[PDB]
């Protein structure tokens, strides 16, 4: 039924590995984390209140004239991509929101969803990234809620028909997430005014960011001049914005360039809020970071000091630590910060055996001239080292730039650095040269998210793209032109839904309609694993990942009643076929279960 | 230090070799290792007041010997120890 289904579950653990692969062999350290202690009274206030009562604008102008700085915590999504394969489980996170909000109550909201919030929870992971936002409003009525967000695509990698993104809103401002992060990797303009146009039709604050690249500091650079971010800032503005953000995922924010860029931003609007976020990759987060605080930056995006350092974001205590004797006057109670960065220190020694320190030990450099995203380079790195990429991935990286250059030098955050990505894998697998590639490409094969992107389904850069190229490999293909949503016909949901109903559901609700409509096959996938070995998000991570030792005594709550007491006994052996025999111990039932090897 | 008048001027190319040259040789010696042990850079590092090259063996020590939730009482009493000694420079 229920508890022989996770049995089930376990015994398959325990005879075979994890579905996952595990490139390393190590195993979890036997340390478990440290909770502090917190009162049980109300949190202190922080911003929502001000939501729930003022009007957004009202929020957005007492932010701006609230005297001194502010920080919105990033800990849930970001430091996931650019330090492990994104694969923290809720488990471990049901176990801070009381700590923060009842100690924490200066910050200006919080990240949970990204990029690598779905594919990795659908993919790697057998969570629900609804039912995972869902419970976490009701622990956190003091500090909002904010997503990282794709234009075009609604959370693909492919444009997608406008409406699916109204309902993505919709459902987004209905469920209890607050805040949006508007962007989109390319500065096709429609993307992110459809994007900013949603969001505020959904009804909600509208936050937008632009993507940095190169050095601004530099006259030399033309193609992503200084005039053009300005009148990018100005248009978007005139759209109608909330407050405004500059995007780095490189990690390229230098002291000079950001004295004059917030300089340059403040002049023209000293009225709207200015937000920045960045990956402290290279090591010069902090420094530039307080260069640009002190010029004129208002919100701030920070994570843990545990998932700090190396490639993700600047961490809370350095800054406040700095930023204490200081007019901007942090002035939050900095030592539950090291209890809390010591529970999360803790708590990371359970996922050795998949991380960026894997084998580059230390901090990510170069990006200055590899702009890879660092939330894309620690999974590129993983996944090459699974394969046995050692000196020889050093070329697989090499090959990227170019890539880009041969595509033309263009932003990229989530389906551009995508395609350059497999683009430049096969470039370099084929062991092929940048002048016969330019020269005959014709005859030449390409992966189909090449043909894909030369289309013209993303959009237009702002330099173009070569005409040469695409119409050598596109032979006689169809070339989408203009906005590709509106190009696209818009489909109808109801009978998607109805399908999947007739499929497995009969109370079936919408997020879950619009989570296949990421990829059906994946949310089938999901839904038969979660049918067949039973619920999760009741066990613990090296329970999940490595197993229970055998004699080890262990506990699982699922329900408010159901109360449930487990010990590993014995195992047996390959009897004739991989048939295998476990036996297990319940609170006052003991039973035992055949399992299906498959080695044979 | 770039547009600076600070003017480092090091060929910036060479450097990069060298980290990569040095993250290779560094990997030779995997055995034991302070980012093995310790995953990143931490604070607290005010009150401890610790040597760079004394919380190297200190937390090898306490995570070799298990004293995860005993370290912090290590640094909690390293205070009082030294204002015991007096308040010391110490190296």
């Amino acid at each position: 039924n229920r508890a022989q289904k996770l049995l089930h579950y376990l015994g398959h653990v325990m005879v075979n590995g994890p579905t996952t692969p595990i490139p390393v062999k190590a195993s979890p350290s036997p340390t478990d984390p440290v909770v502090p202690a917190v009162p049980i009274g109300p949190p202190p206030a922080g911003f929502r209140d001000i939501l729930l009562r003022e009007g957004p604008e009202g929020f957005a102008r007492a932010v701006r004239n609230h005297p001194g700085l502010l920080l919105m915590d990033t800990t849930f999504r970001d430091a996931h991509q650019s330090l492990l394969a994104t694969r923290v489980r809720t488990h471990d996170l049901k176990k801070i929101a009381p700590y923060v909000a009842h100690n924490f109550s200066k910050l200006f909201s919080m990240e949970n969803w990204g990029g690598a919030t779905f594919d990795v929870a659908m993919r790697f992971l057998y969570e629900c990234p609804w039912r995972r936002l869902q419970e976490l409003r009701e622990l956190i009525p003091n500090i909002p809620f904010q997503m990282l967000l794709r234009g075009a695509n609604a959370v693909g990698y492919t444009n997608y028909p406008d409406n699916v993104v109204f309902k993505f809103c919709e459902v987004a401002k209905e469920n209890g997430m607050d805040v949006f992060r508007v962007f989109d990797s390319l500065n096709y303009l429609p993307n992110m005014l459809l994007g900013m146009e949603a969001a505020g039709s959904a009804g909600g604050v509208v936050e937008a960011a632009i993507s940095y690249t190169g050095d601004v500091a530099d006259p030399s650079r033309t193609k992503y001049s200084l005039q053009y971010y300005m009148g990018l800032a100005e248009e978007l503005v005139r759209a109608g914005t909330h407050i405004l953000c500059i995007k780095d995922m490189a990690g390229l924010l230098k002291p000079t360039a950001c004295t004059m860029l917030v300089s340059s931003l403040r002049d023209r609007f000293p009225d709207l809020p200015l937000h920045i976020h960045t990956h402290d990759t290279s090591g010069a987060g902090v420094a530039a970071m307080l260069a640009c605080a002190q010029a004129g930056a208002d919100v701030v995006d920070v994570a843990a000091d545990s998932m700090s350092g190396m490639t993700s974001q600047p961490s809370m205590g350095a800054l406040v630590a700095c930023t204490r004797g200081t007019p901007l006057d942090t002035e939050v109670p900095m030592e539950r910060v090291f209890d809390y960065s010591e529970y999360w220190e803790g708590a990371r020694g359970l996922y050795a055996a998949f991380d960026c320190t894997a084998t580059m030990k230390s901090g990510n450099s170069d990006v200055y001239e590899n702009e890879i995203p660092g939330g894309q380079y620690t999974n590129l790195h993983f996944q090459a080292h699974s394969m046995g990429l050692g000196s020889k991935f050093k070329e697989v990286k090499k090959a990227y730039v170019e890539a880009n250059q041969m595509l033309g030098d263009l932003i990229k955050v989530t389906p551009s650095s995508k395609i350059v990505g497999d683009l430049a894998q096969f470039m370099v697998q084929n062991g092929l040269s940048r002048a016969e590639a330019e020269a005959q490409a014709e005859e030449l094969s390409f992966p189909r998210s090449v043909v894909e992107f030369l289309q013209g389904y993303i959009g237009v850069p702002h330099g173009g793209f070569p005409e040469p190229f695409r119409s050598k490999v596109l032979k006689d293909l169809p070339r989408v032109e203009g906005r590709p949503g509106a190009s696209l016909p818009p489909l109808d949901l109801q009978a998607l839904e109805k399908e999947l109903v007739d499929r497995h559901g009969e109370e079936v609700t919408p997020e879950d309609v619009l989570s296949a409509a990421m990829y059906p096959d994946v949310f089938a996938h999901f839904k038969d694993f979660t049918a067949t070995f039973g619920p999760l998000d009741s066990l613990n991570t090296r329970l999940f990942l490595q197993g229970p030792k055998i004699a080890e005594e262990f506990e699982v709550e699922l329900e408010r009643g159901k109360t449930l007491h487990i010990k590993a006994l014995a195992v047996s052996d390959l009897n004739r076929a991989g048939q295998r025999q476990v036996f297990f111990e319940l609170n006052g039932q003991l039973r035992s279960i055949l399992v299906k090897d498959t080695q044979a």
